[PDB]
């Protein structure tokens, strides 16, 4: 006999509710912006405009009763709490002593960060990415960078997810000392200062909440009331489409590694470890953690930092304490959590960590088998070669000899193979090692013929400085160029060379280059041929697979070649 309630859809936040509460119109400290709740707070306004209102209401989701309260007027606000994310058919019933009247059913959304309230993501992948039937046991990883969504214009739905087992999401910073972030310029340190207000030193934070959970993406169907937007909501819809895809946050990275050096203090580690646990409880679509400490012992962005006695033991203690915390998350949730880590592979980086000790705690080690040479100095080299190139001096490859002063080589030359070998010799199992491919080149200006010691090898010349170019040609910073930029603007469709560039390949190193004799522009990179050699090298040794850095810079060719070389 009471009038059936009508739901005030707009008075009820359009029936979009959430276990996670996120600031949408603000940029502030992480703890101010992100609050995870065990139970979602649901607030539903309903009206009874004509007839009698009755005295009590009940709320049903999919026929189960989940709340009751008093009706006292022609307008009621039902507030209550609910613990499971998902879409539900909601009915509200108004009751009196003579009977009850149900509202017609209406869909209520309760978001959770596993994406249970979302449809599978809709893909928009360059069709230049082919299909493969690569053994599901082989690792095919890549990094997807948070800021890729700006100028580079590359979003989660552009990733060829069917050709990937692991997405590493770069990068999650740590609060605390971060001078190295400052040195980068832009808003980057400022944004980190903001994110860290009200947050303890050594805890993880989201760097760019706009890219991560605020930015509305039409292709994902985000609209004003959607409680989770940005890269994270798309990666949640992505997990719905490909539930076996591992998505892993990458913590640290080149410029974000300054706080790792205070991990020689166990309090700092405990703080960090506990913030990582909270982070994974907050963002349930993530499947583990990746530590990119560049680098234990030093030799990274922070010139004033690095302890070669203590950093290694701290790294190993860190991996153990992470795996302990991850064991508890597996306990509480029933899921498998992965612990991985990207590492430098120069002899001088390797010798500072007992990796055989650390790896027992870990699922994989992403060997950063790139950046061997680059625009930081005027010495050309293959940045991502497998083997020693022709340009190397006698005894340089193994570090047995002397340079042009007659100064002794301190250790084996920087090559992929030399790195993998050093890790195998320490006792790291082959099947935990993932070998890295570059989706970009590094480059130089001013390596003209008059500089060569061998007239057919520009790797024997001398540079004037870093390669300069525009973002239109894929140069996002000095000395670095996207692979798709090399292909469009230097190689051309036939891989023969265009705009003054020639294509060369060092068969001994397994490394391509492009060279413009007159500007002396020289770019070292990975192409189809050398990725095939890497896949072959990986098969040969029983390596876990391949990964790449970074996915937005590929046109399809590098990832394709990754799958082909593993076949
Ligand atoms: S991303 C960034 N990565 C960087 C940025 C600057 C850097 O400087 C060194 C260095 N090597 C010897 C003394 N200092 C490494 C290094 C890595
Ligand atoms: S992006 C870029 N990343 C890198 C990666 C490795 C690097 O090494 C140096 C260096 N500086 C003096 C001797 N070596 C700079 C540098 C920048």
């Amino acid at each position: 006999a009471p009038t059936a309630p009508s739901i005030d859809m707009y008075g009820s936040n359009n029936l979009q509710f959430s276990k996670i509460e996120l600031a949408m119109e603000t940029t502030s400290g992480y703890n101010d912006m992100v609050k995870y709740h065990e139970l979602a707070k649901i607030k539903v306004k309903f009206n009874q405009w004509s007839g009698t209102s009755g005295d009590t209401y009940n709320v049903y989701f999919d026929g189960v009763k989940v709340a009751t309260g008093a009706i006292t007027g022609s307008q009621t606000t039902a507030s209550f709490e609910y613990g499971q994310g998902g879409l539900y058919q909601m009915e509200i019933e108004a009751c009196d002593a003579t009977g009850c009247s149900k509202s017609a059913p209406v869909e209520i959304t309760i978001a959770d960060t596993d994406g249970s309230h979302l449809k599978p993501l809709t893909m928009n992948v360059d069709p230049n990415n082919k299909s493969y039937n690569t053994d599901p046991s082989i690792v095919m990883g890549t990094y997807f960078v948070e800021w890729g969504i700006y100028g580079r214009d590359y979003t989660v739905d552009n990733m060829p997810v069917d050709n990937l087992t692991h997405i590493l999401y770069g990068f999650i910073p740590i609060c605390g000392p971060n001078e190295s972030v400052k040195s980068v310029g832009g808003n980057s340190f400022n944004a980190l200062q903001t994110a860290c207000r009200g947050v303890n030193d050594y805890e993880v934070v989201i760097h760019d909440p706009w890219a991560a959970y605020q930015k509305s993406f039409p292709q994902a169907g985000h609209e004003y009331s959607t409680p989770i937007k940005g890269n994270y909501a798309m990666l949640m819809a992505l997990k719905q489409r490909n539930p076996d895809l591992k998505i892993i946050p990458s913590i640290g990275g080149g410029t974000l590694s300054d706080p790792f050096y205070d991990f020689v203090d166990k309090k700092n580690r405990d703080t960090f470890v506990a913030s990582v646990k909270k982070f994974l409880k907050t963002w349930k679509f993530y499947d583990g953690v990746d530590i990119d400490w560049e680098f234990p012992g030093g030799g990274g962005a922070a010139a004033d930092k690095g302890d070669p006695v203590n950093d290694g033991p701290a790294y190993i203690a860190l991996m153990r304490e992470l795996r302990v915390m991850l064991d508890e998350l597996e306990a509480e949730t029933g899921r498998t959590y992965e612990l991985t880590s990207a590492i430098g592979v120069g002899y001088d980086k390797i010798e500072d960590v007992d990796y055989a000790d650390a790896v027992q705690y870990m699922d994989y080690i992403f060997a950063m088998t790139y950046d061997f040479y680059g625009g930081w100095n005027n010495v050309p080299g293959h940045q991502t070669a497998l083997y020693c190139g022709s340009f190397m001096r006698p005894g340089q490859c193994d570090g047995g000899g002397v340079d042009e002063n007659g100064e002794p080589y301190k250790g084996p030359a920087y090559t992929a193979d030399n790195g993998i070998q050093l890790l195998l010799a320490q006792g790291v199992p082959a099947n935990k090692l993932v070998l890295g491919t570059a989706m970009y080149g590094r480059g130089w200006e001013g390596v003209t013929p008059d500089t060569l010691t061998d007239p057919n090898d520009p790797m024997t010349g001398t540079a004037t400085g870093k390669l300069k170019g525009s973002t239109a040609q894929g140069v996002w910073e000095d000395g670095v160029i996207d692979y798709k930029g090399i292909k469009s603007f230097m190689l051309g469709a036939n891989n023969t060379g265009i705009n003054g560039f020639e294509y060369g390949y060092d068969a001994q190193a397994e490394a391509p280059w492009v060279w413009n004799r007159s500007t002396g522009e020289l770019i070292t990179f990975d192409d189809h041929r050398s990725v095939l050699a890497k896949g072959n090298y990986a098969k040969s040794l029983g390596l876990a697979g391949l990964f790449s850095w970074e996915i937005d810079a590929d046109n399809g060719d590098i990832l394709n070649a990754m799958h082909e070389g593993m076949a």
